[PDB]
């Protein structure tokens, strides 16, 4: 991670993230309904990949980015209106969109 | 990518900020380098500095402690017998991870 630091401080100079996940859990309580990240990068217009259990659920308009710089991914615009039993892998892919490559931001069990 | 490392690192440490825009000092008379300061460094470590100025390795000293303001500055002056360095020529700063000894370039005049 220390040589990841340093390659992109010569790269970028400036950087400052927080994409801790928060899980919210909806009603009944044992669905993961969001994850919300502090704060997100905002250079570009990224997007949300969610893969339930292995399958891919695809991608849906991010949501605005709030006056605190947090992020919400909210998992019923993936699925129909309804979250996530806890049971399941719930997976969160950040896409690129000047590639369209994606890499993982969060993953519940 | 940028991008692609950005993400790996903040799967990998979550919450990270830095700023190491290489912000340079000149001397007297001002053509001379004098010092370079990075406005807010990685305080995890007691990072030093190695330095290089056309391609002649002055080494490895620490720098000022970080200030309040989260900058740390590098002093040219200590590294190069007590006298800044001609803008003419190249100037590179290194940070050394005393974990490792690993080197990584940090900044570079010319």
């Amino acid at each position: 991670d220390t040589a990841l630091i340093f390659r992109l401080a010569w790269d970028v100079k400036k950087l400052s993230f927080d994409y801790t996940p928060n899980w919210g859990r909806g009603n009944p309580n044992n669905f993961i309904d969001t994850v919300t990240f502090p704060k997100v990068l905002t250079d570009k217009a990224y997007t949300y990949r969610v893969a339930v259990s292995g399958r891919n659920l695809g991608v849906k308009p991010s949501y605005a980015v709030e006056s605190d710089g947090s992020q919400k991914v909210n998992f019923l615009e993936y699925n129909s209106g309804y979250g996530i039993a806890d049971t399941n892998t719930i997976q969160v892919f950040v896409v690129d969109p000047d590639t369209n490559n994606d890499f993982i931001i969060a993953q519940w069990n």
